[PDB]
């Protein structure tokens, strides 16, 4: 499924996301527009083997298992492929792990580079939430 904008805003804030650890959010709509461009089933591999999966890109190294990443761990305790649902319940759920453990969202490559410190509100104007 590829979300609109607005669309994502609302199912982001309906699963708890909006401002989940002080994000508020336009942070997650953002990261997910430079992660996947609002599509579920983004894919893309990593040079050390692993493969991020999803809206938010969730990286099989630590959290999800896809049974070809050695030595990596599943904390979401999930199968890979149920982050490129059409219900995005397990990526928030997984999300929600991920930006606690310590570095917030700059555990998103794209979040820290792109969206980091700019007007992230933009991304939810407009939106009925
Ligand atoms: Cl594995
Ligand atoms: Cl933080
Ligand atoms: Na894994």
């Amino acid at each position: 499924k590829v979300f609109g904008r607005c669309e994502l805003a609302a199912a982001m804030k309906r699963h708890g996301l909006d401002n989940y650890r002080g994000y508020s959010l336009g942070n997650w709509v953002c990261a997910a527009k430079f992660e996947s461009n609002f599509n579920t089933q983004a894919t893309n591999r990593n040079t050390d083997g692993s493969t991020d999966y999803g809206i938010l890109q969730i990286n099989s190294r630590w959290w999800c298992n896809d049974g070809r990443t050695p030595g990596s761990r599943n904390l979401c305790n999930i199968p890979c492929s149920a982050l490129l649902s059409s219900d995005i319940t397990a990526s928030v759920n997984c999300a929600k792990k991920i930006v606690s453990d310590g570095n917030g969202m700059n555990a998103w490559v794209a979040w820290r580079n792109r969206c980091k410190g700019t007007d992230v509100q933009a991304w939810i104007r407009g939106c009925r939430l």
